[PDB]
């Protein structure tokens, strides 16, 4: 209990956890071949993220960088946990549109440079080099959404109207809640080191919460 | 060979090697799209493991981890055998019966979750929350199990005569060899620290080899 | 700066950029369901790249192993590269041929053995080892290609005219490039110790932009 931000991490471990047991609990009795491949991405990110969280409550996802005059504590599981989900939400937004296997692919590889250079980043012992790899993972961030806002909504304005409304509410949730996570890391330790690690573990449980669980909320009360 | 149960890990270690060998010919003139699949699956696997015993046999894929008041020998390198080989062994499961795509996709990600989480509790060094692990691990399984015996048999009996009772065969051997991992491992030195790590290492060879070898004996000589 | 190596590592992250840069800019307009899979692919590899060679240029994908009575500097990134990429590769050229599903398993399986068991060789401190896995890697690159020049020229000869002499050309080119990496390997600091790691950096380097630049270049601007 020596870290005074575990509080967040013990909510967020029972969040996740929760929000694992609703959309499993939701998910029985669902026949339909669709509706099933859209629950079986919506479940597994909760549970892999409440594994996670739970590693960084009991501890085992963090370790020592020592970077900017100080031993920065550094929570590589909640980079693991991003590096798992954030693939799973993406194939939930393009399956939504029906979207071709190439774009799929792209999409995929664009959020794994994202997350792997941030990690990196965030490992990054040499002070000035952790905003390179903040500029590299962002520049990835913004071929995401970008592919999302402008690629997709296309592809929702000729498929149904139940999925392109539904597509555009999740669209939209999409590029306000992952364009936080650059700010985030930006102001907290891992960054410019304003605001402090308690801080910044808050901001991230409520964005991984509201990330993992709200969305599928969202999708898995939709026509 | 400082390591007295090295010989069960040489025994391994040339066991995969031959089961390689044998799928690898018998696989030879099969030109049906689907048997073809089929022994893609059913060969990797030895070839995986191979690489695996050879590294714990070489010493490659093993630390030390300080729990129980010891420096614990742990073989890392095992876990990482079955994070490559159990999610390939439940494609030859669904594949068999034709799931649907999301179906794969939970049964995979369930398996994930149970192998990753083993490990985080191998290397464990709170001796309590090592058990925490355990149970998280073992829930997982029992979903992989759940959705095999009354997910799948169903789908089976509606397929062809052929498959399903090659299905009822496969799924058997699957339910009694997955369930004696989390056994071995609980009276094991990476739980309670009865059975000696020798004996160990000699349980979770014959297991390995039997779902590793002997599942595709079964697999590849059915029509 | 203290790398005397560090200035193909720069020319390396140079070029990859700008490759990256190249097949983002021609691939803008593309609507061809099939050329937009090709062109998803044939971006991702060197943007992957670049951030390899930044990483190794910047010092971070790197770590020293004693073997051979020093410490060595092994480029661990350069491992995590391949890792990544040449599956992608394989990709581009199996979808060409329209190849089934169960041989893009195999080969996607061959070429991971390869490349791990490659980084497991290059992390090895016991130097007589080192070339068992040595050993090892080969086999599986013999797999690979084997498949590509008696499996899928094959299927060339059966499809268009036009995706038959494009297998031809990059097929060849695929045999070679590949070829020399266990050689370079072989002769450099991480085997044999007779080329320097100056120059075996550079080997690798050329090689590598060679194989993830050029290649596309030939790919994408085919019919
Ligand atoms: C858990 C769910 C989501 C949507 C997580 C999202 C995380 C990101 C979008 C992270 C982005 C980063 C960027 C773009 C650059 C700074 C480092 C980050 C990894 C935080
Ligand atoms: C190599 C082939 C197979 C089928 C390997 C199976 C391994 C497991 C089912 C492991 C299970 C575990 C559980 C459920 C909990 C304790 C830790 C383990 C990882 C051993
Ligand atoms: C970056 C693009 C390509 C095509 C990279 C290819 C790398 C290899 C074929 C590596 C092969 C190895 C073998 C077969 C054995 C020695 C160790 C290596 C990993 C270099």
């Amino acid at each position: 209990t020596g870290r005074p931000e575990w509080i967040w991490l013990a909510l967020g471990t029972a969040l996740m956890g929760l929000g694992t047991l609703y959309f499993l609990v939701k998910g029985m009795g669902v026949s339909d071949p669709d509706a099933k491949k859209f629950y079986a991405i919506t479940t597994l990110v909760p549970a892999i993220a409440f594994t996670m969280y739970l590693s960084m409550l009991l501890g085992y996802g963090l370790t020592m960088v020592p970077f900017g005059g100080e031993q920065n504590p550094i929570y590589w599981a909640r980079y693991a946990d991003w590096l798992f989900t954030t693939p799973l939400l993406l194939l939930d937004l393009a399956l939504l549109v029906d979207a071709d296997q190439g774009t799929i692919l792209a999409l995929v590889g664009a959020d794994g440079i994202m997350i792997g250079t941030g990690l990196v980043g965030a490992l990054t012992k040499v002070y000035s080099y952790r905003f390179v790899w903040w500029a590299i993972s962002t520049a990835a961030m913004l071929y995401i959404l970008y592919v999302l806002f402008f690629g997709f909504t296309s592809k929702a304005e000729s498929m149904r109207p139940e999925v392109a409304s539904t597509f555009k509410v999740l669209r939209n949730v999409t590029v306000v809640l992952w364009s936080a996570y650059p700010v985030v890391w930006l102001i907290g330790s891992e960054g410019a080191g304003i605001v402090p690690l308690n801080i910044e573990t808050l901001l991230f449980m409520v964005l991984d919460v509201s990330a993992k669980v709200g969305f599928g909320l969202i999708l898995l009360r939709s026509r």
